């Protein structure tokens, strides 16, 4: 019943409306949400030389892939709630606050008008269109370019980060590209910054491509 | 009357404001929304080489038209609501998401400022202009671009797309370049993907243009 | 000026509060809006050649002027709203949708900051500085342009369009730029376009500039 | 104290909440704005030739600096609410529609997000960052470039201006250029327009430099 | 606790929520806010030369580093309120108007989106990435950049700001980027403008980069 499923919608985020999205997704014991995420290289925009260095501007469009657990929106589907899933735009719901932190840029920029799609177990899977731009280096017909991920505020201890799929390496399975792809790597990092005291999730990934 | 013509948007549109464009638009069992989908092109705003590679992204002006049924909007146009159709804004209803996926950018973008049309046995006619950025290949005084779109979180189960008319092709009725159309076909697909386990319609659209 | 004046604004808009501001401005019985309509060209900002061929892309400043009935906005000015006019935010009350059918952009982009001016009648004046780019066909010294404008979604029963001060041609009124103005004539037309049954009015203006 | 200095603000925007910001300031009735303007200028961000002719597009960044008397947010500095100003967000209260005539944009662009101060007695000032993009004329090493600037919809009966402090002049207070200027004038009309019936203020600044 | 940092969130924003962010953050009695500020330059995005001339615009991607005590947001951290911190939305709260005042565009950008750090005893620490666009000298293969930063409309009696960690310098924290560093240096200083009475204070940094 269709106006069963939006009245369950309207519960489920009625707490999020009530209390504000900030905030690790919990209500009892404060947890360490484990986020699943995947890169998926779609196309090369631009790769442009920064004057007249070795270094150049990589644009490039993904698909960025998130999955984590939201204890606040599990229901039971017992009818008339009987739904195995529901849609939810991620402006209403905390969302982990991973940035692109070498973004050339103030971050990468993410579709956020892409609805997630929340289970009654309370995993959320949002998969947005994103667009990356990071500084790389060319040279000898090669453009080497690195993208660093992580949470901005959350400590390892608060938010994790793992390969989706434990796949450490530039997806491609959305991939609409014809450029060849020399090196493809990616390694889970704790990294403890100068700034600040603990150790913060990155997910640092090489991609090299053959220059055009 | 005119006051008449404003109440019953508002009567209708009561639906969604308690309760929120998310969701399929059914109240009662939930169906199946299938979407009548055109591209009509309109002109080529530019066409730009990649490095000096073969590929180039092609920036074209088109307008989309989408049509579906929102079971949510019916109305029995008995007096004092005899209206055949009234005019509302895409943003108070529920649109289909449906996305250029192979997009240079986050999206195609859709004018959304622009009214959709709504009948009383629910069928909603919208046709928003739309700016879409996609790869080309540039060889042999050719170009060839393709467009591929889909709901992005919607599979055929939920969301069917089929061409407006069973036109198969990149249609005319807008066109007003001086391009000379080499190629223009299309296909509907139902796709799987890695990521997920159910299938989703999409649309492909191969154009191929004399190159300036 | 004063709070009455204020007082008066909120009275008349409460109707588009209440009720919305979709639909044709008609309290009782539902007419036909006559919009009149001026295009003042200011400025050239570019003319780009689109890549090696004869055609360009045109992007010019120019100030709109807009002029209708509001039924709706209707007042007596008699004691204590003795005022003749107030000024309105374009977007608290219904404006046509009236488009640039061949930007080569979305649309032609309208200040809708710039307030518009309603008189005790109904009658409202609204002219809004526009950014207009359209493709134009540059061949031997001459930069030959069109601009095509009329409502999104309204037909002639609904909408009507005339020329304001019946010139047709683009106004000079506003004119600030050094070009020479070879060609300026400009049509009134009832088009019927495939997609759909009813005539809509088109506004078509046809503009040639010396090249620089 | 702090928080009564929250509610002298909440008390004093009370009546622009109720009402609405548009309208001329006075509480209430009858009255002509007087506003202080100054244009300084801070820096040159570039010159940009139009097509091989001998205009330019300049685009340029200033601070444009704001007084007049809001008679509606007035209050008497006793205790609890003996402050002699409150610093207010400009998009809360009326403030002039003060635009720049001749854009080669919709207009030029202020940073509605910095403050403005309001005094006691009224007297509100506000200082926003600009950025102004005209169309200049680039011949024999010398850039000249006009900025006109008035009320867009408010006549001299209704709100005048004045050269702040008296200086009919771009203002050098927050020059940072290395750029010669050549000419530095500005003049105070009223200005009757073809389109509309009354005189509108016209602040018309020109400006020379020599080029790079 | 998860429900309960949520419900000590939500009180301590109460005050915001009511009285709105506007105004110096203090509870009682209004101070002087004393903002820590630092600058981690992260990358060169582009060195531009303007027209044909010695200067360039140079836009830079950093790493802003305030903090201020909010004696608004305070809490006794005892249970059920036991918490050391909690993360908190910049734009829910009162922040510093700290502008780039040489910003070749409006300002500079900060990442709004960027969570802030609150602790028990009031402190916000808030680390927003930020791009910083500047007009810079290009002589001698040699780029030196100027960046000047203070409160718009507060005076050093009402915001004072010193450096972070007092290191008067451009900090290299964050520096990924492959440009030799020639000049790092800033200063802090107390300047009175033309326009206004009061002293305001202004942190001054000098950066001078090897051209490429
Ligand atoms: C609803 O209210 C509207 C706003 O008042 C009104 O619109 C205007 O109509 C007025 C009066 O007709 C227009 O003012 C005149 O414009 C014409 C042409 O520019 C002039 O010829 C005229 O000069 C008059 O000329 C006479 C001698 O030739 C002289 O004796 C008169 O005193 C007077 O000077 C006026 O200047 C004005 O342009 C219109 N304004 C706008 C914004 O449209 C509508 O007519 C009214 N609607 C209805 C249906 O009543
Ligand atoms: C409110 O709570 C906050 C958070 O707990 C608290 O701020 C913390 O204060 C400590 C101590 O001042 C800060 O620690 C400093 O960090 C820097 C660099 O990491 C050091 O340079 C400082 O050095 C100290 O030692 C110096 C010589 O070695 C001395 O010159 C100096 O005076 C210090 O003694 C010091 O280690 C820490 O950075 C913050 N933490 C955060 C995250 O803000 C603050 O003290 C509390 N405020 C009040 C008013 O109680
Ligand atoms: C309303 O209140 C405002 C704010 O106090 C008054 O404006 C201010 O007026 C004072 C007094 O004239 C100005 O001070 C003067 O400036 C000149 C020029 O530097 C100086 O030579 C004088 O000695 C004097 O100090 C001040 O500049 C001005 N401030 C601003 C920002 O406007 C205003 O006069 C009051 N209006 C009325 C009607 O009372
Ligand atoms: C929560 O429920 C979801 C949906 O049933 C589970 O997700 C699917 O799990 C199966 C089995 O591993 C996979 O094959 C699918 O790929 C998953 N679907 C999607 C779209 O993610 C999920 O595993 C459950 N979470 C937990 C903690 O068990
Ligand atoms: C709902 O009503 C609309 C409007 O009457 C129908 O659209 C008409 O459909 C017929 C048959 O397909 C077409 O020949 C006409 O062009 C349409 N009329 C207009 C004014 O557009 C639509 O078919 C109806 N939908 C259903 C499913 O019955
Ligand atoms: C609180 C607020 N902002 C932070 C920003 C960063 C970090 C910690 C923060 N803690 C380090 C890790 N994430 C990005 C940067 C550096
Ligand atoms: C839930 C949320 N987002 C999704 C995005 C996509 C897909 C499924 C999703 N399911 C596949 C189908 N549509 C686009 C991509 C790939
Ligand atoms: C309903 C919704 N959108 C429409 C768009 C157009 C038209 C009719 C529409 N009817 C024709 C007339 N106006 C522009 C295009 C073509
Ligand atoms: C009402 C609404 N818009 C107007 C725009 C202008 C004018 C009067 C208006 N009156 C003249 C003065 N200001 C700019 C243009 C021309
Ligand atoms: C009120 C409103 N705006 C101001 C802008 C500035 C100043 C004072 C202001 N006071 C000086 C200090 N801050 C930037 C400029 C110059």
């Amino acid at each position: 019943n269709g106006l069963m499923a939006k009245r369950l919608r309207r519960e489920l985020l009625n707490t999020y409306e009530q209390l504000g999205k900030s905030g690790l997704p919990f209500l009892d014991d404060i947890g360490k949400v484990d986020v699943k995420f995947g890169l998926s290289l779609q196309l090369l925009k631009s790769i442009e030389q920064r004057g007249m260095g070795f270094n150049s501007i990589g644009t490039f469009k993904a698909i960025v892939k998130l999955s984590w657990v939201d204890t606040i929106l599990r229901w039971d589907p017992e009818p008339p709630f009987d739904f195995q899933k529901i849609e939810i735009s991620p402006d209403e719901i905390w969302t982990p606050d991973i940035k692109l932190f070498n973004s050339v840029d103030l971050d990468m920029t993410l579709d956020r008008t892409t609805q997630a799609i929340v289970f009654s177990n309370g995993t959320v899977l949002w998969i947005p269109p994103a667009v990356l731009k990071v500084l790389c280096v060319s040279q000898d017909d090669v453009d080497s370019c690195h993208f660093q991920f992580g949470s901005w505020v959350y400590s390892v201890d608060e938010v994790d980060i793992h390969f989706m799929d434990d796949k450490a390496e530039v997806l491609l399975d959305f991939y609409q590209d014809s450029l060849e792809i020399l090196e493809n790597s990616a390694q889970r990092q704790e990294v403890v910054y100068p700034c600040c005291e603990s150790a913060y999730v990155e997910m640092k990934y090489l991609l090299a491509l053959r220059s055009e």
